[PDB]
């Protein structure tokens, strides 16, 4: 099953320090990442240092549960460890913008959950493992991969030396893994448009309330899809490159499914990349800006997600009236 870090790499990472410059860069929502590869974990565990505070875990096992999580994400495309770190991150962004909505056990359990959310993704989507009667399909018969993540990161928690949790009360446990289990599962796109529309009914009748954990839970799951999609709200280079990374996934999926006699989707067949910037122009339509734009009304201070997705937008459809300028792969 699952791997775990050395000894080097924890001990590394316990001696990490955050650049200066880049405190007050990481507090912003379009931050990328991307140019600093070596202080991703680091950027992590400063991340929870601030809000959870230095105390909240004990180091080593805290840095021993990142560089495990870390190398049980595989050297996929697209859902690998670069894309768990930012969508740990944007979800940081959230929680410092909206601290106090959210409890000691919601923030460790919410950044923990987003590094963790696609642990041991293989590159295909949970439309390809039931299609094709994989065995975790038969295992996890909705939300397939989501629930396989799930069980990966209790996997790596029950590694020797790996449990954050343990200090936690009996009780607290039991909630902050409830907490990761429901928020790794609201990751599933499928589940994403019925909450956005619950969501959006109960805020525009006013009967939205966050002390009712029902409303709190998809608070929650909305602000999972609001991470899990935040390359949408980069400055548009850097949503442009990852795109080309989600697509090289989608692309060696359906090369395998036209081996086993269906012809792919058009947005997983590579001989169909012409038909990509109007693939694009219908998710950020029917997924992600509606997402941003219920998640601004329930959390205002999450504006600028919104206004950097509907700039993205305009983007593509500059693409689609053949207005693009130079772009570098
Ligand atoms: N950016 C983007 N486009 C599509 N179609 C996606 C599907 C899942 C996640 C991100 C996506
Ligand atoms: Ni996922
Ligand atoms: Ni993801």
């Amino acid at each position: 099953g699952t791997s775990i870090c050395t000894s080097e790499e924890w001990q590394g990472l316990m001696q990490f320090t955050l650049p200066v410059r880049l405190c007050k860069e990481i507090e912003l929502f379009h931050f990328d990442i991307g140019p600093f590869e070596n202080m991703w974990p680091g950027i992590f565990v400063y991340m929870v240092h601030r809000s959870c505070g230095t105390s909240c875990f004990e180091l080593e096992k805290l840095c021993r549960f990142i560089m495990s999580v870390k190398k049980n994400y595989r050297r996929v495309p697209y859902h690998n460890w670069k894309h768990a770190v930012t969508v740990a991150h944007c979800m940081y962004a959230i929680l410092q913008n909206n601290h106090t909505l959210f409890t000691d056990l919601e923030r460790k359990g919410l950044l923990i959950a987003c590094l963790c959310h696609d642990l041991d993704h293989r590159g295909f989507s949970n439309s390809y493992l039931q299609k094709f009667d994989h065995p975790l399909a038969a295992l996890y018969s909705t939300s397939t991969m989501e629930q396989h993540h799930f069980s990966q990161t209790v996997s790596i928690l029950q590694l020797e030396g790996h449990n954050i949790f343990s200090t936690l009360s009996s009780s607290e446990y039991e909630q902050v893994l409830e907490i990761i289990r429901k928020a790794i599962i609201a990751t599933d796109l499928a589940l994403y448009f019925g909450n956005r529309k619950q969501l959006e009914e109960m805020y525009q009748t006013g009967s939205l309330n966050l002390n009712n954990q029902s409303h709190r839970d998809r608070v929650i799951g909305l602000m999972m899809t609001a991470c899990d999609l935040c390359s949408v709200t980069k400055l548009w280079p850097v949503t442009k490159l990852t795109a080309n990374d989600i697509y090289a996934e989608f692309w060696a999926e359906g090369d395998e499914m036209k081996k086993l006699g269906i012809q792919p989707i058009p947005m997983m067949d590579r001989d169909k990349k012409d038909e990509v910037p109007q693939g694009q122009l219908g998710f950020y339509n029917a997924v992600a800006i509606p997402c941003y734009t219920t998640l601004t009304q329930i959390l205002p201070p999450t504006e600028p997600l919104l206004k950097a997705c509907r700039d993205n937008l305009s983007q593509w459809e500059k693409v689609i009236r053949g207005e693009e300028t130079a772009t570098w792969i």
